[PDB]
RNA sequence: ACGAGAACAUACGUUCUUUGAACCAAGCUUCAACUCC
């Protein structure tokens, strides 16, 4: 009935959310022109 | 009964002296620990 899943945590045991998070966040936000946007976009 | 007989082209002597396989150059670029029920 219970299998816990915990947040990210570094080295310390201290948690934080990492920098690549956010950028995927902002890059679903920025991408709502046409999906076209590959990995070499500037 | 030879323009012949006898006679080492031999002795000595460092392929050696000086000389950075160096100079320049991000293991980096783009990525959501995630979706479904």
């Amino acid at each position: 009935m219970n299998d816990l899943n915990t947040f990210v945590k570094d080295a310390f045991g201290r948690p934080y959310i990492p920098g690549s998070s956010l950028k995927g966040a902002l890059r679903t936000a920025i991408l709502n022109d046409l999906k076209e946007d590959t990995k070499e976009n500037e």
